[PDB]
């Protein structure tokens, strides 16, 4: 009973997210 699709989305979006969050503290930071 575990979504294996579901540890690619959260992989995937481990850099898509990333990416929401390291440009943000790029203004953040600095």
């Amino acid at each position: 009973k575990i979504n294996k699709q579901k540890i690619k989305n959260g992989a995937k979006k481990a850099l898509g997210v990333a990416s929401k969050v390291a440009p943000v503290v790029a203004a953040f930071a600095r």
